[PDB]
């Protein structure tokens, strides 16, 4: 009954169909990064229950997206029932989570399509090198949808929490010079957003031993150094903190699925685990200066 | 490579894949027979090893032609892999069958369309009354294809002929005073197409019991006298023999794949097996005269 919401499944249907008869090459063209497909649906007096009478339905760079799927471990068979097997579901008073929790689908404007277009060559470069091993966003899909006037243009990615695991604590850190805190409207639902103050207030540690910190820090400033790059800024960590005494595995996750977990140390006061990755990237006080004080605070917290 | 065919084959897809989705009611509204589904798909730089960059396919009524299949004891998915699975073959020097030797695939004028929409209400209520017994073609399907300019109309129908055992003799009469008879540029091709006099020369004879005679011709009335009705005429009957002799069952044949079977008596010459019924019936001297005319001629030979 979310009409948008039900060309998208639909679109993602028809997407991952049409692929499954195209062959996958292990190269691709510098074409690939300027193609679309294109799909206008007119229904005169036919299938009123399930579809809107006339949408149209376009994505952007198919191939490119596959490509990108394959790399970060997601079949396209997953990716289509993920997002068609029910609908996804709605997830503030904006985005969509997958109903199996899996993906975060995320309404973009058109600059943020065009800046998009504007780094996939190169994003999808540095994928390759890091041999898919990053903390940036999982890009998995680009659409737009137009229902009858109204047009919105989406962007799918990997969710950077658990499927499965819960998360009672969620933070959104810039590392920024002006103060950032919490409203009280958010505090108030059931799970609130925290940033960079209720942080740094509130006396929160993340417990992870020397080796995983290495490791992070390492992946972070190769991540962060190639945002700074494209001359891209005002983009955040997203740490989300799973309590294991509070909520098959009794605490264990899967490293293959939630990507981005990582287990506290044996001497953690709580039983806990971490998923820690950047977030919101499309935003383009100067870039080469947000990157290292960006990675100051990252690592003033770890 | 043949870009219209692949079109036909991508839109029959579509086609059941969507009505899949779509709940299959008992009965079918006005409103079903002014209906239609239109694609319209542009692909830039991707998708050009199996697809046409820019094609449009329209559908006639869908939910019509669905009930009608459902009517004539097809299954959607086996429709749909008759005519997808591998390609429709030509047929001559026009028609096309469908790889399994189970549909007829005609490209038609849009005054046929227009015709077939015209008496498709009524076509439906007969085969209705009918229980779906009838000499009458079978519509299946009805199409629209768009390949960058060029547009045709198809139609859908079963074969008249077996998908297994094969036919050495064809007739196709139509009981007219004109001469009738069959080119030498046809008699040529390895199998031809007979006509009235080809049949009414060569002392062909149908060896079919007295029940089966009974049956067929009371079906025959019927079927002609509701074509009379609609001021339909021009039509032919279809009348293909198959030598068991030449060519599982050693010589028996399905009768719920092969509808229009009639097994020969047991005094005939030979071991035959006869596939008859009426095809081409679009045309739209006078149409009560043709339909006795045409009776007359039928009788007169079985
Ligand atoms: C396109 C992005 O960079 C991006 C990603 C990758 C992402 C990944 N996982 C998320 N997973 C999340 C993020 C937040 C929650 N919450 C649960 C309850 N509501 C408040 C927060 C749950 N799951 N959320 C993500 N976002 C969201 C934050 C801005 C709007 C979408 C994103 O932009
Ligand atoms: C739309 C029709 O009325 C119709 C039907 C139902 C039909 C059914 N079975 C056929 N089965 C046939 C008909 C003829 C052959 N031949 C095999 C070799 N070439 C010569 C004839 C094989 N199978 N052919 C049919 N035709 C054809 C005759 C006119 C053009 C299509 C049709 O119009």
């Amino acid at each position: 009954s979310d009409p948008l919401l039900s060309v998208l499944m639909w679109g993602v249907n028809h997407s991952i169909n049409e692929l499954s008869h195209v062959q996958i090459p292990v190269m691709l063209m510098p074409d690939d990064f300027k193609a679309y497909s294109k799909i206008k649906v007119d229904n005169h007096l036919f299938n009123k229950e399930n579809m809107p009478s006339h949408f149209k339905f376009k994505e952007y760079c198919p191939m490119v997206f596959r490509n990108l799927r394959e790399r970060f471990g997601i079949d396209d068979q997953d990716f289509q029932n993920s997002l068609t097997r029910s609908a996804p579901l709605p997830n503030d008073s904006r985005f969509h989570t997958s109903y199996d929790k899996r993906y975060i689908i995320k309404t973009i404007t058109s600059e943020d399509v065009a800046e998009m277009h504007n780094i996939l060559k190169k994003y999808h470069q540095y994928i390759v090198e890091c041999h898919g091993i990053t903390l940036l966003p999982q890009f998995l899909g680009m659409y737009r949808l137009n229902v009858d006037g109204v047009e919105i243009y989406v962007i799918v990615t990997r969710n950077v929490f658990s499927h499965r695991l819960s998360v009672y604590r969620k933070y959104d850190l810039k590392g920024s010079t002006v103060a950032r805190e919490a409203s009280d409207k958010e505090k108030a639902k059931e799970l609130p957003t925290l940033k960079d103050n209720d942080f740094i207030n509130e006396g929160q540690k993340i417990y992870i031993d020397d080796n995983n910190k290495k490791v992070f820090l390492e992946k972070l400033k190769k991540d962060v150094e190639f945002l700074a790059q494209l001359k891209l800024m005002d983009y955040s960590l997203l740490v989300g903190i799973h309590d294991v005494e509070r909520a098959l595995a009794p605490g264990e996750f899967d490293p293959n699925i939630d990507v981005y977990g990582i287990k506290c140390h044996e001497n953690s006061p709580r039983k806990e685990v971490y998923f820690m990755a950047i977030i919101d990237i499309l935003t383009h006080v100067n870039p080469e200066q947000y990157s290292k004080r960006f990675l100051d605070f990252i690592g003033h917290i770890l």
